[PDB]
This record gives C-alpha cells, sequence and structure tokens, in this order.
C-alpha cells in the first residue's frame, strides 16, 4: 500500500533532516510531505515570536486543517517531534492513520505534557557547548538555545557522515522546549491523542536519547508496535534511511 508521510522534525531542524528518506519514501510510491515547523528550516519567523510549542506547531496543524475529508495521513516525528504529534492529534485524530516516532519523546495523557521532556533532562543533564538565551512571549520567559556544534557532533550525528554533521552546522537554528510552557499547559487527551495508533521506532546507539529514557517511555506509555533499528545513531533517517523506509512500509501497510 501506498500512505501519505508527514514527516515533523525535531527543535532547531527542519524539513532538510529529511533530506535522505524523503525520496526514498516517494520511490516505494508514497506521497510525503515534509514540513518546516515555525522558526525552523526556511521558515520566515524568528523564535523569539513563538511563545509555545502549541504555536510553533502551527505549520502541521495548518496542513492538517488543509487535508481534505477521508484523507489520512501517517506522521513521523523525530527526538522533539512526538509533542508536535500529541498537539496535532488533539485537533486532527481523524486525520490520522498512525504516528511514528523516531527517536522521539512520546507525550502521554495521565501527566503533564512537561513529564517526558522533564525526564529527559535528568537522563541528559549535560548539553555540552549548546548555548541558552532568555525572550518574554505572552507575558512567559522562554529559555531558548543554539545546539552547541560538539554536541551535534558527538550526541546527534554520531554517525553520520562529515557532510551530513556540515548541513547540521550550517542550517540548525534557535530554537526553544517550551518546557515551562508546556508543564502549565492543559493535558493530552484521552479522546484524540490517546485514540491513535502509536509505533515507537529507536536504535539503543542513541546517544542523547539514551537507552534508559526510550526504555522508560516504552513502559510508561506502551506503543501498539515497537521496532528497533540495529546500530546507526539518533539521526536514523540519515544513518539507517534504508531500514526506517522498510518500517514505514509496514506501517503504510499495516494502518489506514
Amino acid at each position: 500500500a501506498f500512505a501519505h508521510f508527514v514527516l515533523i522534525h525535531t527543535i532547531c531542524h527542519g524539513a532538510w533532516i529529511w533530506h535522505k528518506l524523503k525520496p526514498l519514501l516517494e520511490a516505494l510510491g508514497h506521497k510525503v510531505t515534509a514540513l518546516d515547523l515555525a522558526a525552523s528550516g526556511v521558515d520566515p519567523r524568528q523564535i523569539e515570536e513563538i511563545g509555545s510549542f502549541d504555536e510553533y506547531s502551527e505549520p502541521l496543524l495548518t496542513f492538517l486543517e488543509a487535508l481534505p475529508p477521508g484523507e489520512k495521513v501517517i506522521l513521523v516525528g523525530e527526538s522533539c517531534g512526538g509533542l508536535n504529534i500529541a498537539i496535532a492529534a488533539d485537533k486532527y485524530c481523524e486525520k490520522i492513520a498512525a504516528a511514528v516516532f523516531h527517536n522521539s519523546v512520546l507525550p502521554d495523557t495521565e501527566h503533564c505534557p512537561s513529564y517526558v521532556v522533564d525526564k529527559l533532562m535528568e537522563v541528559f543533564p549535560d548539553w555540552k557547548d549548546t548555548t541558552y538565551f532568555t525572550y518574554t512571549k505572552d507575558g512567559k520567559e522562554i529559555t531558548g538555545l543554539k545546539l552547541g556544534f560538539t554536541l551535534l557532533r558527538e550526541n546527534l550525528y554520531t554517525l553520520c557522515g562529515p557532510e551530513e554533521y556540515e548541513l547540521a552546522k550550517m542550517l540548525t537554528r534557535k530554537g526553544s522546549l517550551f518546557q515551562n510552557i508546556l508543564a502549565k499547559r492543559p493535558f493530552f487527551t484521552k479522546e484524540g491523542y490517546g485514540s491513535i495508533k502509536k509505533i515507537y521506532v529507536w536504535t539503543d546507539q542513541d546517544e542523547i536519547f539514551l537507552p534508559e529514557f526510550q526504555l522508560w517511555q516504552i513502559e510508561n506509555y506502551k506503543p501498539d508496535k515497537v521496532y528497533k533499528v540495529e546500530g546507526g545513531d539518533h539521526k536514523l533517517q540519515l544513518t539507517k534511511t534504508k531500514e526506517i523506509a522498510e518500517i514505514l512500509q509496514e506501517v503504510a501497510d499495516t494502518y489506514n
């Protein structure tokens, strides 16, 4: 079967991390949309204009709103992208055939929206040469960050080529986890987000979303299906592009 995949990047990244996976999925016959979220990739906004993870998710929400009745997509979110999936699923669950988490955070419905992020910051507290700043938006102080080049090299793009790591130094932009905003956000709902099919893809070789964090998430909120990719790194759509496309073909064949 063929599906319409909507690939969702993580904070500080853009559609560009999917540049190897998107042609591979199209060569299997799939339709693929790779979005730039707010203030991400070549989106015109700067991060200081964005006051929450929900505002950050506007390109994804606008995309789903534009789908005609009856058209369903499979959302694919990497790293912090699981939070965009959860926000989207609480507004457009009828339009989501399934959600695939790719070395991704997996929010739940029983604890606050920041819960899994608070746990990630406990398991991985040192983001090395990453710099931080603050800005004010809608009466709240938001902590912005710019991913450090050594963190990018060693923990996110560990086994990626020098030309792939070069794209990350050139294209990663200022972003935010909006952690304190997620902590006061209304919980994700059981009827929206809780109802969607959730496929969790990961590798135990991920150097930032470590096995203790990812196995903790799998135990916290049981996925419908789990795929473990052997080897690779945190950016599996770059180091294991073929294996991710094979898993996504199986999801397209299982969930519609």
